[PDB]
């Protein structure tokens, strides 16, 4: 098990241009296209992302270049973040996984603000933490994924994807 693994679970793998729980246009591991409505925007992202013409469909392997982007860009987030880069340092490596798992899906700017359980997460207090970061809309919007990540960062095993 590792963050590919994990991230293709929670996320799954769809060729054509999507809605995700949000509304959003997204399409293969997760990728999100565009906060906008219009599936013309969503069509023009795809073809600039892709390099190609794609008329809002694309290859497995054209998904998976997009998701080792998209997995490199979160490490590289988290990497600069002064809010971020200190705690993932002070983590262990599965621990490290499920900070990677909430980047991708929310953003740095996101997680970065999830301030009291960054400290709890800091101060290795695995169960306060995990009760903290249940009361946020992340977790009552998508449930099942957030126990999952919720259980990584308690537990520190892969317990939840196996
Ligand atoms: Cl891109
Ligand atoms: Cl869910």
């Amino acid at each position: 098990m590792n963050i590919f693994e994990m991230l293709r679970i929670d996320e799954g793998l769809r060729l054509k241009i999507y809605k995700d729980t949000e509304g959003y246009y997204t399409i293969g591991i997760g990728h999100l296209l565009t906060k906008s409505p219009s599936l013309n925007a969503a069509k023009s992202e795809l073809d600039k992302a892709i390099g190609r013409n794609t008329n809002g469909v694309i290859t497995k392997d054209e998904a998976e270049k997009l998701f080792n982007q998209d997995v490199d860009a979160a490490v590289r987030g988290i990497l600069r973040n002064a809010k971020l880069k200190p705690v993932y340092d002070s983590l262990d490596a599965v621990r490290r996984a499920a900070l990677i798992n909430m980047v991708f899906q929310m953003g740095e700017t996101g997680v970065a603000g999830f301030t009291n359980s960054l400290r709890m997460l800091q101060q290795k207090r695995w169960d306060e933490m995990a009760v903290n970061l249940a009361k946020s809309r992340w977790y009552n919007q998508t449930p099942n994924r957030a126990k999952r990540v919720i259980t990584t960062f308690r537990t520190g095993t892969w317990d939840a994807y196996k």
